[PDB]
C-alpha cells in the first residue's frame, strides 16, 4: 500500500505529516498502527507514532479494536480503555546540555487505565512509570512527541492523571521528578526550562513551587479553591496585604496548602486581580463611586469564574476585606450571599469573624430574641437606621440628622453586654440580628448611619441585597453627608 511504500523506504516525515492531514483510507489503518510498535530510534519515529495515536483519538472513524488487539497485542478491556477514556495533554521542558538547540517543551499523552501502565516509546524506563502509578495510585497509558533523556516529565504526567478538567493543563507546564509516595523531587535548568516554557507562552511549575501530589491536586482538583479579593486605602500596602491575608488564609487547615504565587500562577491571576486601592474616596461623588463599585464588579467576576477553568463555582471561596465601612456597605450589596465567601476583619493582621463557605444564609437567619444587639425603636414611616457597634457613637449625631431630615422614626441598634469596639470572634450572629431588626422594622422610607467594622457592614449589605429605600449617610469626619446612590438602585443589582 501507501504507508507500507513509504515505510519501506522509512520517510516517517511524509507519513507524519499525511495523518496530520487526516486524510486517511480506512486500508492504510493496519500498516499506521504497524508504526507504534517499532523502535524509537530517531525523532521522526516518535513523532509519527504521537500524531498517529492523536488522530485515533480525535477521528475516532480510524480507532479500531481489531488493530488496536491485533496490531498492539492490547488486552480487551486495556482496549477499550484506549477508545472511550478522556485524554489529557500535559507540557513539559527538557534542556539538552550538549545540544541547547535541541532543547523543546515537549508534550505527553496520558489516558487512565484500570489494570495496566505502558507506553509505545521504546526509549521510556518502564520502572519510572510505575513509580507515577504508585505514586498517585492510578494505572496510565503515555505517549511522547519527542525523545528525551531522564525522568523529569513524571510531575507533568502526574498532573495529567490528577486533574479533572483539562482546561487547566492549557496554560501550565510542569517540571520535576516524583517519588513513589508522592513527592516532588528536584530537577536541574530550571532557568533555562523556565525560558523555553515562556517562549510557548506557558507558565513552568516546578518543584519549588510543588511539594507533593497532595499539595498539587490541591490546585488541579480544587475543593474549595481560595481567591482573594482585599480593599485597602495605601497603594504602599497593596502587597503586604495580600501576604498577610494569605498568612490568615493559611491558618485554616483547609487551605494549609495555600500559596499566592501558585494560584497566581495555576489560575492566571496578577497581584491586581485581587486587591482594590482607593487613596481617597468622596463619598458625595456619584461617577466617583460608581467607577470604584464597577471595578469591584470587574474584579469580583474574574476572581469568581476564572477564565472557565473552575466549572463549579461553589468551589470557589472568596476571602474578602475592606477598609471602608460605607464602602464596604455597598460592596456587600453588589456581592450578594449566594456566593462561598469568609469575610475577614483586619485589626494589625485579618482575622477571620464570618464564614459563609457552609451556609452563605447564617447572615440572613433570623433569630426569637436577640443575643448580640440591643435594640430601641420608635416605628414610623421617615425611619432613622442607627447601628452602633464600635467606639465612635453616632445615635447623637445621627438623631440630629433625624430632626433635620423631618423623619419620624428611629431603630437604634448596638451591642449587647458589651461597649464601643467588638471583639474578635464569630459575628455571623450579629449581622443576622442587625438584618433582622431591619427588616422585621423597615418603612416605605429609610435613612442609615452606622459605626461598624468594616467586616459588619460587608456582611450586613450581603444581607440585605438591592431591596430596601435606604438613603445612606457617610460620616466625613464631622458630619454625616448623603451618598448620592441609593441602597435600592438597579445598579446596585448583584450579577454573581
Amino acid at each position: 500500500g501507501h504507508i507500507k511504500q513509504l515505510l519501506k523506504n522509512k520517510r516517517f516525515e511524509v507519513i507524519k505529516a499525511l495523518v496530520e492531514s487526516k486524510k486517511i483510507k480506512q486500508e492504510w489503518l493496519e500498516d499506521l498502527y504497524s508504526i507504534l510498535l517499532k523502535q524509537d530510534t530517531d525523532v521522526e519515529i516518535t513523532q509519527a507514532k504521537y500524531e498517529i495515536i492523536k488522530l485515533l483519538l480525535t477521528e475516532k472513524k480510524y480507532l479500531n479494536f481489531e488493530l488496536l488487539t491485533k496490531t498492539l497485542n492490547l488486552d480487551q478491556q486495556t482496549a477499550i480503555e484506549i477508545m472511550r477514556n478522556p485524554f489529557k495533554e500535559v507540557y513539559f521542558p527538557t534542556y539538552n546540555i550538549e545540544n541547547p538547540e535541541e532543547s523543546r517543551l515537549n508534550k505527553a499523552l496520558i489516558i487512565p487505565l484500570s489494570n495496566q501502565t505502558f507506553t509505545l516509546n521504546t526509549f521510556v524506563n518502564s520502572q519510572d512509570l510505575e513509580t507515577i502509578k504508585e505514586a498517585t495510585n492510578k494505572n496510565f497509558f503515555v505517549i511522547f512527541d519527542n525523545i528525551f533523556s531522564g525522568k523529569s516529565y513524571q510531575l507533568a504526567v502526574a498532573a495529567g492523571l490528577i486533574a479533572k478538567e483539562k482546561e487547566i493543563l492549557d496554560n501550565v507546564a510542569f517540571t520535576g521528578e516524583v517519588s513513589s509516595n508522592g513527592f516532588i523531587i528536584p530537577v536541574n535548568h530550571l532557568e533555562e526550562k523556565k525560558e523555553i516554557t515562556e517562549k510557548a507562552k506557558k507558565v513552568l511549575i516546578t518543584p519549588e513551587d510543588i511539594e507533593n501530589l497532595e499539595e498539587l491536586s490541591f490546585w488541579l482538583n480544587p475543593e474549595h479553591l481560595p481567591v482573594i479579593f482585599i480593599h485597602i486605602n495605601k497603594p504602599e500596602l497593596a502587597l503586604q496585604s495580600l501576604k498577610q491575608m494569605e498568612d490568615a488564609i493559611k491558618k485554616d487547615e483547609r487551605f494549609k496548602y495555600f500559596k499566592l504565587e501558585n494560584l497566581k500562577k495555576f489560575y492566571r491571576l496578577e497581584d491586581q486581580d485581587m486587591y482594590l486601592i482607593t487613596p481617597s474616596v468622596d463619598f458625595s461623588n456619584r461617577e466617583e463611586l460608581i467607577k470604584i463599585l464597577n471595578e469591584f464588579r470587574e474584579k469580583v467576576s474574574k476572581l469568581l469564574t476564572l477564565e472557565g477553568v473552575i466549572k463549579d463555582h461553589n468551589k470557589v471561596v472568596l476571602n474578602i476585606s475592606a477598609g471602608i465601612s460605607t464602602l464596604a456597605l455597598y460592596f456587600g450589596v453588589i456581592l450578594g450571599n449566594r456566593q462561598a465567601s469568609i469575610i475577614y476583619h483586619y485589626q494589625k493582621e485579618y482575622h477571620k469573624v464570618i464564614d459563609l463557605t457552609d451556609n452563605p444564609r447564617k447572615i440572613k437567619e433570623k433569630k426569637s430574641e436577640f443575643e448580640k444587639i440591643s435594640v430601641n425603636k420608635n416605628i414610623q414611616d421617615p425611619l432613622m437606621i442607627i447601628i452602633y457597634l464600635a467606639s465612635h457613637n453616632p445615635i447623637e449625631k445621627g438623631l440630629e440628622l433625624k430632626e433635620k431630615l423631618r423623619a419620624k422614626g428611629e431603630l437604634i441598634i448596638q451591642s449587647k453586654e458589651h461597649q464601643g469596639n467588638l471583639e474578635i470572634g464569630d459575628w455571623s450572629d450579629i449581622v443576622s440580628e442587625i438584618y433582622t431588626a431591619i427588616d422585621d422594622n423597615k418603612q416605605k422610607e429609610n435613612y442609615m448611619v452606622f459605626s461598624a467594622p468594616v467586616a459588619i457592614m460587608l456582611a450586613l449589605g450581603m444581607a440585605l441585597g438591592y431591596f430596601l429605600p435606604i438613603k445612606v449617610f457617610h460620616y466625613n469626619r464631622d458630619e454625616y453627608i448623603e451618598v448620592p446612590i441609593k441602597l435600592n438602585e438597579e445598579i446596585l443589582r448583584s450579577p454573581f
